[PDB]
């Protein structure tokens, strides 16, 4: 088992360039949390057209057609139950994404929770602490494609 997968997370980082979040090719486009101000590291990715979406902390622009085979793949089916992303298993349960408190921070936006199969089920935003565990606030789309944007109460951005 060799992880060798093709190129879909990519670092955006600041002026002196610290990496402050991250960037996604899913879907055919390539997004980042527009919180995120910093750059997307990438010769041909920072280059492009962004569109800003206020409502949702998105921002996004179109995939070039080479790049768009490597990409991630949406599910809007998420079962209570566990995920994974880059810092281990993100529990789902009672409409939230869990992880436990003092694992998130900054660097964290833009990271991808997701499925066995490999599929993504969100996008990472920010976190609220809550007793032994942190609330994320996330992106979503649901099976009819609308852009859902679940924020905690004193939810602060990564």
């Amino acid at each position: 088992a060799l992880k060798l997968e093709a190129d879909r997370l990519f670092d955006v980082k600041n002026e002196d360039g610290d990496v402050i979040g991250h960037a996604l090719a899913m879907e055919g486009k390539v997004m980042k949390p527009l919180h995120v101000k910093g750059t997307i590291d990438h010769p041909v990715l920072s280059k492009l057209k962004f569109t800003k979406s206020s409502a949702y902390d998105m921002e996004f622009a179109q995939l070039p057609v080479n790049m768009r085979s490597e990409a991630f793949t949406y599910t809007s089916e998420h079962p209570e139950g566990f995920y994974k992303w880059h810092h281990g298993a993100v529990q789902y349960s009672g409409g939230r994404f869990t992880i436990p408190r003092g694992v998130g921070g900054r660097g964290d936006s833009g990271r991808p929770i997701m499925d066995n199969s490999g599929r993504v089920v969100a996008i990472v935003l920010g976190g609220a602490d809550e007793g032994t565990r942190t609330a994320l606030s996330v992106v979503t789309w649901n099976s009819k494609g609308k852009t859902i944007k679940t924020t905690p109460e004193g939810t602060e951005e990564w």
